[PDB]
Parts: C-alpha cells; structure tokens; sequence
C-alpha cells in the first residue's frame, strides 16, 4: 500500500514523493491517512486559490511540525492523487504556522522520468515567477480559515532542503 | 486499505463516506470490491445522466439490501473516486428496487471540512431543486436496463437517517 | 490491494484488466509497483502523443518480456488509473522492442458492463481507423527516447490472443 | 459572422451545422441569437442529464416549429460552441412538444473531415444504444421544467431527414 | 457581433451580461476588444487564484472608471467566454483601484434561465462564504502586479446596483 | 469580427496571433473561415497526437503557401479557439509539404501579458525538448492521411522569423 513506499532510493538526493493534491486542481485539500493509507478530504478551501504545483510528502519522515516532510513537485502535466514520483530536492520555503515550523520543500522530477528539469540544480534555478506564486499561495490560502495563521519566512537552498530531509528521516526512525 | 476505514468517529452524527462516483462525472458506475478493496467498473451507464452528488457508502455497515449503506454527499467541487469524506447525515431518500429496500442517505461535509453546510440540519433544509434532481435521477438512470425498476417513496428526516446508520452498523457486527 | 485481483473469472475468455493509463489522457506513463501496489510515475513522455485506449495488464500473468500481459481496452469514457475492468480479448498487436517480444492485447468491456462491444468478436471487427491509430502510436511514442525502439509486426486474431493469455497465466503460476 | 454561414455546399446531402452545445458537456442549453449572432444562455437544465451528441442547427432553414432545423452530430471528440461542421444527414427523430413538431435530425461528419462515419448511410446503421440514449434524453431532459412537455414519436430514415431539410430551406427562403 | 448585444431587455431589473472569464477557470484574464468584438488575452495572472464567479460586463454602459459596468454572475456550472446571460442585479462590491472607482456588480441568472436564484433578492441573501471569497479575490489577485493596488470598501444593496446600471447606461448614450 | 484584427501593433516585433487550436487539446483541427469569420472544423485527426502549443495565424499576412502566416504560441495555460494574443516572434521551423513552403513561426506572449517569456529572446532560448516535440509533431501528425506529407528542414532564428512576417504582410497589403 502507500504506507510501505520507501523514503527514496538514495536519500537525501534521490527521494520518492507521495502525491496528495494535483497541480492546478480544484481547491480540495486531500491527505493520506496514516492508519488506512486512504486518501481523506482534509478541507474544502474557502479562498479561490489552487495549489500551484503537485503537493505531497516523503514517507518515513517526521518533520518538526509532527508530520512527514511536505514537498511541492512541478511537472509538465498534473499527477494523480496517490501516485508516487521519483524526485531530487532543489530548495525549501520556510514558514511557520499553528503547527510549528512547517517547511515546504521543492523537488523536481528525477532525470530518469524526464530530462526537462535537469538544469534545475538549486533554488536560484527555479523561475522567479514560480517562487513568487508559491510564496503568495502559502501566505494567503488560509486567510478565510478561522483558527489558522501562517508566516512565510523565505527561500533556502538545496543543501538546506537535503539537511531537512536527513534530519526528518532520522527523527522518524527514532521517534 | 479502504477496507480498514472506520464507519465514523462518532456514529451516527459523525460518519465517514467512502466515495465511489464523483458528482457530475462521466457515466461510469464504479464500486469498491469487498475482496480486494480495488475500484471495479460495475457498469457503463446507457442513459445520458450523471450522479448529481458524489456517491459512496459507509464502511462496516450492512443495510437491508445486503450492501453497505449508500450515501450521497453534496460538495462544492467533485471528489476523487476512492477518497474518504467526513460527513453528517441530514436525511434519506426511501426507494425500493430489485435489491429490496435501497434507501439513499444524504449527508453533508462535516463542519471541520467546510462551513458551507452548517445551516443544513434536516431534510427540509436541502434545496428543493437538489432534492427533485436526486429523485429524478434515481427514477430514470436505469431506464434502459433490463428488468430493473425503481420506485421512489419519498424523503425522511435526519432522525430516520441516523436510525438506519445505527441499525446497519450494529447489523454488520453480528453477520 | 490491487496485488490480489484475480486474472479473470474464466480465462481466457473472461479476464480482469488493471488500468494504469486512461484513454486520451496527458502523456504521463504510470505503472503499478509490484511490491507496494502503488501507482508510480514511470516517465513523462516527450512526444505529443496520448494512449488511444485505456492501458493496463492482467494480474498473475507473466509474459515473455518478464512483465504481466499488457492490454488495451476501448471504452466509451476514460477509466481511472488503478481501476479494474472485466473484459473479453478480441485480438493482439505483435511487436518487438529493445528487450524482446512485447505484444499488446486488445480486449473490450464485458457484456455485463455494456452492450456496446458485443458485436466485436474478433480483430476484424475493430474499426480500421482505431487499429491504424494504435499501431501508429506504438511505432512513434518512444521516438524521442534515445535507447528505445519498436518494431510493429501486425495484428493477430482472438485465438492468438487467448493462447497468449493462457500461456502467460501458466508461466506465472509455475514460477 | 455565424449569421452568414451557408446551409450547405450541396443540400440536402452535404450540409453545414452550426454547433450550439458540445457533446458530453455540463447541462447548459446555449442558443445562437438570430439578431446578434452571439451565443446566449437559454437555460440551466434542472435534470442531471447532458446532450448525448453535439447539438446545433442548419442556418437559413425554417422548420415547422418556427426555428432552424435542429441537428445532432456525433463526433470522436466534443466540438466548440460556435463552430461549423460539414455533415451528411442519416436520420431523424420525430417528436412534438409545446412548439409544435420539433424534429431532431442526425447528421455525421462528412467524409472530408474523417472516414470514421463513412459506413453510416442510414438510420439503421447508427448504433442501437446511441439511438436509445438520444430518445431517452429528449423524453426526459425537460421533466423538471414547468411549462414544457415532449412526446417522442420515433425514428425515420435518411430520405425523411433530407426531405425535412429541403422543405425547411424552401420555407425560410419564402418566409 | 457581441458589440450589438443590448444592455438588457428591461433595465435595470433585467439585463444581459457578456461573459469574458468563466468561473473556476485557468488564470487567463480575457477581455472583449471594443474595436473588433474579439476575445483578447489581457493577462496571464501571476497569482494562483481564479475568479470565483463568471465575470463580464453590460454592453452599452460606461461606468465612472471609463469601461462598461463589470458584473459577477454565479451559476451552477461555468459559462463559455463570449456567451451572453440574462440576469438580475442583487448588489455591488464597492472598491477603488487605479482606474478610480471600480465597483463590481453581482447579478444572478434571470428566473427564465433557472429557478435556483429566485430566493436571492438583495445583497444579504448571498451566502456569506461567497461574499467573503469574492472580496478576498479582488483584494489579492493583483498582489504580484506592479503599481496596482485595490481597496475594498464594502457591499451595497440591489437598489444601489440598479442606480449604477441606469447611470452608466444613460452616461454611455451621451458620450 | 476576427476578420478585422490588426496584424500587430508594431510589426514585426509586436504582433497579434489569432488562435485556432489550443495547446494540449483533443485532436480536432479548426480553421477560421476567411469569408464568414467563423470557426470551421477542418479535420478530425486520425493520429493520437495533439498540438504541443496553441496554433494560429497573423491576420492580414499572406505567406508563400497562400494562407496567413502560421504561428505556434507557448502559454502557461491553453487559450480559447477564436482568441487573440499579443506576441513576439522568436524563431521559425522551416518545413515543406505537399503544396510548398509551409513554415511555422514560434512567438511567445508579449511582456505586457506576462513576464514568464521575457528571457526567451531567440530560438536558442527555447527549451530543447519543446523544439524536439514541435518538430516530431509536424513530422508525424499527417502520417495516416494518404495524400499528405511533411519535410522538416530545421529551426531558424528570430531575424529569419521577422523577415518572413514583414514579407508576408507586404504580400497581403499589395495583393
Ligand atoms: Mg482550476
Ligand atoms: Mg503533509
Ligand atoms: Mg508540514
Ligand atoms: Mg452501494
Ligand atoms: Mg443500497
Ligand atoms: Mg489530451
Ligand atoms: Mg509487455
Ligand atoms: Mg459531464
Ligand atoms: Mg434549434
Ligand atoms: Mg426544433
Ligand atoms: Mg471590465
Ligand atoms: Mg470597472
Ligand atoms: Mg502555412
């Protein structure tokens, strides 16, 4: 099932990301249930906004906010919910919210899946417009939700992203 | 697995519905197989009709017609086949066909998912139009099938829908 | 799980196909992982081409290329990745590629799902345009992938398709 | 503009149909305004039904119901509203409603646009299932509309369809 | 042409809105060009936001900001760019930006198109959620543009929306 | 009408492209009719291929094949048939077919519509995958159409594209 997908073939450089929410989709926040491994609806978003990239997580990790590391994955076409994509991390958006530090990594499709992203090696290589749209989405998508708040802190590089992956894999194995 | 989802967190007021067919989708009737948990195509509908709401069932229940309780769930955007939604029952369409009594519950998204449906408490709070569209769909969607027949008896209120969930949950323990 | 779907209710005339790629979809090649049962992204296709029918495999078979038998299934509307369809084989497109025989079966929805395909009994009953489109898709969709190539050899009849199903079932059963 | 499209290159065998409503679309009835030539919304349908084929009309015709001849056009993929498709008539569904005799012709794409339909020469050549779904749609799509009623009378052949085209072209030119 | 559509059949209670951007669509801002009547791309939006309702204007009007009156129209399914819908005004969101006063009217489909919106007579009958989503969209959709700024002032009632339509219709006569 | 859209605000650097076929759409080839200005269906393509970018033409130009200059325009989301986009030429794919030279320009959205394409100044700035996909599409999409064929000759730079625009404008102006 989805509960037994590996964190990656070779962490933290070569990872698997379990997709929860397709890029450019309707505003429904899905999450994979840790118990059943099924796709649950978490929320129908109240702002008229959509996740800008496919969104999911790395299995067998535990971040500082209490859940698996969250990852955004840009692709040429949107992926299915519940699919597993091989990726390489290039960057991270740091932000805090009610859950604690809730970082969003960015990882692009591995060169075996496509050579389209081979030229993206670090956070400075992502399009400026994509980075701005991602930050603006996390700054505002919860603006109409009652008990919730976000502060976006800013972008860090691929080395920062990989260290969060190592740390969160270490934390799950112990914890 | 989808076979391991709970009936609900606090039945019968707070339930989980496993979605089989999205609202406003192509006329493919899917059903979750009890053996595998996999989504099986049951039928390509011959009428040019679509389910007016998302359609699914409550896991770990056994209605009078031999299957899990069937539920319609209105949402602001259509859900994925195989996803699980937390809901509150608000009424039931009673109908008979060749499985016997084949009532269709209506449940709305739980207030944790959306504020949109908080003001819907009972069957008289559903829009008249949506009730008429649901009854008309179930009256006509198997018109070009066989020896199927449907007789719609009418709407009952939330207290009756809750009785059907408890009876069918307690029923399935036993069998 | 998808892993425990049967090959068929009555091989070789009545089989189950596990769908990986919907008809007329974006050009993403999904595969079901044999260990986890999850949907993995295999490749983002570089050609501007789409599978002309839903594409999947018969579980618990082992074909001459080392993988379950591959099957195309025409339907009136596209199926979800991960779904299972009951089908009847009508024909096979023999082709070789870069490690070996890699035939593609064609199978139509079973008469219990729809009467639409009842008149298609054999490969001569498939529309000619459809067969030309399938063979053109397989001839060209890996054209931009450097180490890959495809030789299409031609269409054979349902008797040939059914022989392959039984032989491939026995190969998996006995290994 | 759309107001100056010809009825056809060679009536009644070779016609143009102006598409108003795409096949397999949401339940919105559009109509081309005779004054402005713009696409107007005529109705949001209240049943959960969808037109089974692309729907439109032949320009410069005037049927017995007071409007241009209505035509259904099956295609491999849905057409855009406001597009013009070259067709050959193969059949007609006769029905009466509040407007009078309101026949719905069926015409398939001309062989210059595709050879897919070249084998459809008359009403008996259309799939049985398509004809049944078309009749059932016109029998029921107005069931929830207040001041409206339909009686479906039945199918007639291509010669009947072409005579309605000749008659309605004659009636417009005079009237 | 779309340039020849009337402002309305009985202004200001009964109007026509020409639709430019569908509800819940990709973030392409279209506008009808006054010269040609053609649909022109005005902008690819940089935010990951979508218009929460269909968006368009009333033809043959001239508001204080130099353009036709702008109108949001909620519908049960999204409309086509360039289509024309008969509506009734129910309120107005007052806001200023760099065109000056750039109010956005809300109008619902006329009762001849749908019974769904009959019970909405004035601005307090719109769902609170939908009003909040509209205000939040207009507050944030140009966040990543330039020297644009928006200040939302608040909702006024149907009597004020009707005054703005008459003033702008009578205005455009003159100029 | 579409017929009176200008070639450009400042040829050849700043042009308007009238879109006929959206990116990533079903395989229907639309063309704008030069007499009526309507969208006509030209062909249902028999290959399982899609245009890899939006496709259209510059109005009031006359290229060496007797038709307005053809243009592909990459956008972040697909455009509506019949829409007009302001663009800047970056390159041209020279090709011959069965009556003559039939070059295809590539032009990107103008910086007033989006900053995304500002860094694409010339043909060497287009992603290599994209150029390979375009050339592969034009090499193969008429493969099943008996009297048609295509020889791709290669990519030339923006200076070559702009020469063709001006020459083709002068040809239409002077004929
Ligand atoms: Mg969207
Ligand atoms: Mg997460
Ligand atoms: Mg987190
Ligand atoms: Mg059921
Ligand atoms: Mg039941
Ligand atoms: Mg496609
Ligand atoms: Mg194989
Ligand atoms: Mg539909
Ligand atoms: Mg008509
Ligand atoms: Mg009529
Ligand atoms: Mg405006
Ligand atoms: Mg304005
Ligand atoms: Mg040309």
């Amino acid at each position: 099932s989805l509960l037994n997908v590996p964190a990656g073939k070779d962490l933290p450089e070569d990872i698997y990301v379990v997709i929860e929410i397709p890029a450019n989709a309707d505003p429904i926040k899905y999450e994979i249930d840790k118990e059943s491994g099924a796709l649950f609806v978490d929320r129908f978003m109240s702002t008229a906004m959509f996740y800008p990239c496919n969104y999911g997580y790395i299995n067998h990790t535990l971040s500082l906010d209490g859940d698996p590391v969250d990852v955004l994955v840009p692709t040429p076409y949107p992926l299915q919910p519940g699919s597993v994509t091989r990726c390489r991390p290039v960057g991270v958006l740091k932000m805090t919210d009610e859950a604690g530090e809730d970082a969003k990594l960015v990882a692009v499709p591995h060169s075996k899946l496509s050579k389209e992203y081979d030229h993206i090696k670090d956070v400075n290589d992502l399009p400026e417009l994509l980075k701005a749209q991602i930050a603006h989405f996390f700054e505002h998508y919860k603006d109409l939700e009652k008990g919730k708040w976000v502060k976006v802190e800013g972008w860090e590089n691929a080395e920062a992203a990989k260290a969060e992956i190592v740390a969160s894999f270490e934390r799950a194995k112990n914890k």
